[PDB]
């Protein structure tokens, strides 16, 4: 039994909510909340904007900390660093953005990073400003993560299509 609450079960392992990533980060305190990260953890807009914002820039302090000593990400890849006062754990997920022509076969690694952890709160990556229709992003999580993902939809509207279109 976990904390989740509201949530629309899609399969044995994926359940999707209306809800903004970040309030429901704070009301849950989850083990891991997934940030729809870039490759520079440059946390300027979208979930990641909201995310950073909400820790009052905690979390970019320390992201600017892990790029200078480590160097970017990969489109893929993922780094685990803290959940400020959202969760635990933020993992930093890199799905492609197509607003700068990156490959939409790599969504699939990046969601392969969540199968690391048994419970996820999560976005849809690559949706919103990184341009990927979020009915296939939808699609491949369901078929590529096999851990337990709660995923919160940032709208009424687009939410309401993912479930209808659901197959
Ligand atoms: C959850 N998802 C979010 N996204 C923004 C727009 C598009 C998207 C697919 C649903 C991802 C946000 C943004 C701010 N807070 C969020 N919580």
């Amino acid at each position: 039994v976990n904390s989740f609450s509201g949530y629309l079960k899609l399969t044995d392992n994926v359940y999707i909510k209306n809800a903004d990533i970040v309030e429901e980060a704070k009301k849950v305190k989850p083990t891991v909340v997934v940030n729809a990260a870039n490759v520079y953890l440059k946390h300027g807009g979208g979930v990641a904007g909201a995310l950073n914002k909400a820790t009052n820039n905690a979390m970019q302090v320390e992201s600017d900390d892990y790029i200078a000593t480590n160097g970017p990400l990969k489109v893929g890849g993922s780094c685990v660093l803290s959940g400020h006062n959202l969760a635990k754990h933020c993992l930093h997920v890199v799905g492609p953005n197509v607003n700068k022509g990156e490959d939409i076969q790599l969504l699939k690694s990046a969601y392969e990073n969540f199968n690391q952890h048994e419970v996820l709160l999560a976005p849809l990556l690559s949706a919103g400003i990184f341009g990927a229709d979020p009915i296939h992003s939808l699609r491949v999580c369901v078929d590529t993560v096999r851990t337990n993902v709660y995923l919160a939809v940032f709208d009424k509207n687009l939410y309401d299509k993912l479930v209808s279109s659901f197959l």
